[PDB]
């Protein structure tokens, strides 16, 4: 092996002159508008196909293969959807038939505009908890037992309509990259805290204890106190049944996960023992014997459309924004997880449009918001659902439940539904090991996890997400707040430059300091970079310039006094001692000290490093070349270019050449936008790499010698 | 000027083996604990000096030179402090006397605990509006002359809580909270607050009874209330306010245009107030035209009041915002002056001093503020060497409170409103920043405009928080969509530049060089993933899946026996097989994504050459990928996992992956993330791009 290079020393300006730069037309906003507003027949066709995916992928569906698997997967996910939807309608404290409506409508709309195929559309526990809290707040704020239920369902429908409108608006405005804002740690923490919330919520149904609806913040602890205060009145039969169902569900889930290939289809434990619980409650009359709580009979058929409440809109637009954001985030996470496995593209904007239409249609017919449940999506995908048509079948099953089947689920205990919810909550609760894992791996991400969990427990599910998101954005500033700035040195008498303190027998060229900041320089870390540069060089450039200026003022005062005329080669002082006091100039004149040095009047060049006459002392500097390795510096802003230009002006004014190395051409173009370059600070300071600058310095000094 | 290098090709691992390292451990927490528990006596002395700066910098006072300047600056600043305190007491809608305590107490405490020397401690319009809004919210939320009493009680409690918060942050040794605010956000917030203060002074120029309005949209409500009563305004008050504003602006322009000519800046504010008071007292303006007057003020300080806990609960967040704004403005001004005069300034002790000042002021029935830019500018312009100027301003305010308060009785409130409007000019002039930042950098212009919109639409306290959140969001915007590029060799040398940028790039066959000029994290890893696949021209995971499917098919044919394995190549007696699709179930699809293992086959199989029995796999020319990670600064767990997935897929499709330009600390951190594995070894890292290219060339040759 041998690395042999023999080429001329290049600066970026010299690089442009030596090699021809191609003429690349720069796209402008008007040019973009030309493409956007072209309205080509092919472009219009592709746009209308994009907005209506079902027409695109309907003939592509394979009847021979996908149909059989889709039929079974749809049936399984439909049964799961019915049971779940009853459970969340319990969580929202509205009759379960509205949970059935929420299971029905969003999926049947999403079929038409659905990019993904393996997700099941409907409510999930976190979203249903947020909807319940939002309607509780709405009924609290609004100003003038069946009437209370009617008011609750009206508020839920209005909240769902508003969330659907927000999702549709974001989808039309082509903003689907909002998913990227939430990091993995934040989602993990929020999901774990929401699982704790849902467990605490289901406790009241497990013990069959009456608990008033508590709004955020600290709602979880309020519910905990309300339940534990009445722990004596706990219905023993409900607790026993819920515990039994939860135990067998957990064990069954463990069996399914352990034997994935051996087991043909996942065992429908939830449905099986929902049937068992309903039968044992109806036959033995648990409602009268042990006074258990049951969902009771539900009115068949969908409700007529309801006009959205404008008042609820004004009161809960804030909750609706969070509901829509969480719904889209969870749906897109699940859809991406399945797409990467099955290799089919997705449009985030189309996902937003589809979910917005689903929520709008659902809320118009009195159903709460719902996007996608990870558990139900897993059931549909593992069962073998190739296409979104399977979801259709699930919705049909929900319809079959709403019309004529609904009377079967009348004698079903609510504690059973709580147990089914806890069975799914177990997987979310298992994520507590992430604290230790991330603590070993990345401190900032573990901090994000812990802070998100604390915020979501202490605050609500809605405010918790916003605080966590704001906090996570802050950790980005935390990472680059204090960059480990290093001073580099040459080793092996070659172009390799490495951290000065790491290796032995490093060679540092005399009068040359190489400084590297491995972080983007913006408002957060410009002051730290300035302080670290001064620490690395060993002297303050501005202080050196000010002392030099004060010394020059003293010499000029000496010449204007006529006591000591300037020698042709130096300063000839007739008096043995200057005996000159400090000037102590006023405030207004202080800025004069900062002005650059001019030696045009002096007939001879004066170097500050050599000794000065008249007992004048200015700190000496051995630095005559400063290289800034800006390879790792990604971007700059105004607060960065201002500070950087001030630092470069201060260094140049004391005759210390500055070379910035490692930057690409787009960086120099952007720096040209900021009006960074001027007469004093030219573009010749931008060199190609560190060794090019070092060789330039050595050649310049060799010519000087 | 010839660049000549002749060294062996170096890999990071071979670099470590070849070159000795220094056993310098960076840090260990036990060492920090030992340092904290050292309790050195010189360390104790330095800590006492840090907590009590006045003892440190008082014997160092230059009585020979600084004394006269401090006296003159203190007097000229104290007069302005009295006027501004009277005006800001009206901004808060409490009696005008309570504004003087703000000028008195915090300056006195900052004398003892203050690091900076040039700033003048006291209220400023931006914080006075915030305190007024806080007390309005507090009196509204609180459950059941008296109105004035409850207003001043709420103001004192809010100030005490803000001082407690500032002191707590100071003890916690966190003073770098200022860096989270940028030049752009502060500019927009200050100009929007100047608009707020102008709208507030409108209600006093016209002398209209406008009720206290809380946020949000607290500025349009005042505009509607004022313009609704536009007929009721007094002509005399309006004309007086306009006259004082005009003369103040003209003299301000004279003072700025002639700085050297004027030895001391003209005290236009004091002269204008003196003339207004004299003309009002002489001509009996209050009885004649029913103009507003300050009136009788009770001499002396009020007895201390115990802070109301209820007010603490009601306005804790607004107190948090008040403290943040006060410290940010104070540190900005103090740093501006310290950089000019070259003296060390401690951020934490600034917080401690301002917190103590706010606490002391709030105990004695007075709202408090950090410092005014206009008053600090006056103090420095006249020339104040040492905080003894602040002390002298404090004594001036004291003698105003005790003896000569009665002089400021027949003063028009519209006059003080015009006085504030005079100083608002500096912040109102900042509207050209929109046009400048539009062409300079559009993200900063967006920060400016969004901060202005938030602060106008919402309150000051909530507007600042929303502006900070959007400020961080713009940081995410900058690196959201990096301009990922592909590089190529130019001039047969080690220089590598954008392929599209120049003419006649030589790109070595089967080598792709990819550069992402941004840190890679959660908001960036997906875009980097998509751009890499776009640049190479083929999806690595899709290639691996197709290869796995084809090779499963040939194993199926082999176990059938139709084709026989031969070292030279695949040999089939019959080539009449019909193509079939396995169509694996959902559970088994993951099997496709497993590292191709051909050890069973007796002959190596290469995917680029044609495959027998009509089996097609997308051929890839690329055989070595270089990732120029010089620009990449940091990675989180979300980006590291994605990067490992991409590298694992590329290695699984039998293409080499190198990562060049990284520092030693980068690899050390990557070791912590458990990124390295028996597959993704540490040998992939190389020093520069050309070392990797030379290694590839030697490997292929």
């Amino acid at each position: 092996n041998q690395y042999i290079v023999a080429r001329p020393v290049y600066s970026t300006n010299a690089f442009e002159e030596n090699h021809k730069k191609t003429g690349r037309h720069h796209k402008t906003f008007l040019d973009h508008l030309k493409v956007c507003c072209s309205c080509s027949p092919q472009k219009a066709k592709r746009i209308v196909l994009s907005l209506f995916p079902i027409a695109s992928w309907l003939p592509a569906y394979r009847l021979k293969e996908w149909l059989l698997s889709d039929i079974v997967s749809g049936i399984s996910t439909g049964i799961v959807a019915v049971l779940q939807g009853l459970a969340f309608a319990l969580l929202v404290d509205i009759p379960p038939v509205y949970g059935l409506y929420a299971s029905f409508f969003p999926a049947i709309i999403y079929l038409f505009f659905g990019t993904s195929r393996h997700i099941s559309v409907g409510p999930f526990p976190i979203l249903s908890m947020m909807v319940g809290l939002a309607v509780s707040g709405a009924v609290s704020k609004a100003v003038p037992l069946l009437d209370d239920e009617r008011v609750r369902v009206a508020a839920a429908a209005s909240v769902t309509v508003l969330s659907g409108i927000i999702q549709l608006a974001f989808g039309i405005l082509r903003i689907g990259f909002v998913v990227i804002y939430l990091s993995e740690s934040l989602i993990s923490g929020f999901t774990t805290a929401a699982a704790v919330h849902v467990l605490v919520s289901q406790l009241k149904f497990i013990f069959q204890l009456t608990v008033p609806s508590h709004t955020d913040p600290v709602s979880i602890f309020k519910v905990l106190y309300s339940v534990f205060s009445q722990i004596e009145k706990t219905n023993i039969a409900d607790l026993v049944t819920a515990l039994i169902v939860l135990l067998v569900v957990s064990i069954v889930k463990e069996i399914n996960q352990r034997f994935k290939d051996k087991l043909p289809v996942p065992i429908p434990i939830e449905f099986i023992m929902t049937v068992i619980a309903a039968g044992v409650s109806y036959g033995c009359d648990f409602k009268n014997r042990f006074k258990v709580a049951v969902v009771g009979d539900m009115n068949p058929g969908f409700q007529p459309p309801i006009t959205p409440d404008v008042e609820t809109f004004q009161n809960t637009v804030g909750d609706c924004f969070g509901i829509a954001m969480v719904a889209f985030a969870v749906a897109f996470s699940v859809a991406s997880v399945y797409s990467l496995k099955y290799d089919y593209p997705l449009d985030g904007n189309q996902e937003l449009i589809a979910l917005g239409l689903g929520n709008i249609v659902c809320g118009v017919f009195r159903g709460f918001a719902g996007s996608t449940a990870l558990s139900r999506s897993a059931v549909q995908e593992s069962t073998g659902g190739k296409t979104q048509i399977a979801g259709l079948i699930g919705a049909i099953i929900v319809l079959i439940v709403v019309l004529a089947i609904g009377f079967l689920l009348a004698p079903l205990q609510k504690s059973v539904l709580a147990a089914l919810a806890l069975g799914n909550l177990k997987g979310m609760l298992m994520q507590f090991a992430e604290i230790g894992r991330l603590w070993r791996k990345d401190k900032y991400d573990c901090l994000i996890w812990i802070m998100t969990f604390i915020f979501t427990i202490v605050l609500g599910l809605g405010l918790g997400l916003a605080a966590s998101v704001a906090f996570q954005l802050l950790t980005i500033v935390f990472r680059t707040q204090f960059p480990k700035c290093s001073t580099l040195a040459n080793i092996g008498r070659t172009n390799i430059y490495k951290n000065k303190k790491d290796y032995y027998d490093m060679y540092e060229p005399e009068g040359v300091k190489i400084f590297r900041c491995p972080s983007p320089i913006y408002f957060a870390n410009i002051g730290f970079f300035r302080r670290k540069l001064i620490d690395a060089v060993g002297f303050s450039p501005l202080r050196i310039l000010r002392k030099r200026n004060k010394a020059l003022r003293k010499i000029r005062k000496l010449q204007k006094q006529g006591l000591l005329q300037v020698t042709p080669k130096g300063f000839i002082c007739t008096v043995d001692t200057i005996k000159d006091s400090d000037e102590e100039l006023d405030n207004n004149q202080i800025e004069v000290l900062d002005q650059p040095i001019n030696t045009t009047d002096l007939p001879f060049h004066i170097d500050w490093n050599d000794d000065l006459p008249l007992n004048i002392e200015v700190p000496k500097i051995s630095l005559h070349s400063l290289i800034l390795d800006f390879s790792a510096v990604s971007f700059l802003d105004v607060s960065s270019v201002r500070g950087l230009k001030s630092i470069l002006q201060e260094f140049i004014r004391i005759k210390v050449d500055v070379y910035i190395v490692g930057t690409d051409d787009d960086f120099i173009e952007k720096l040209n936008r900021y009006e960074f370059f001027d007469g004093e600070v030219k573009s010749s300071i931008f060199f190609l790499t560190i060794h090019d600058a070092v060789l330039h310095i050595l050649m310049k000094k060799d010519y000087s010698t």
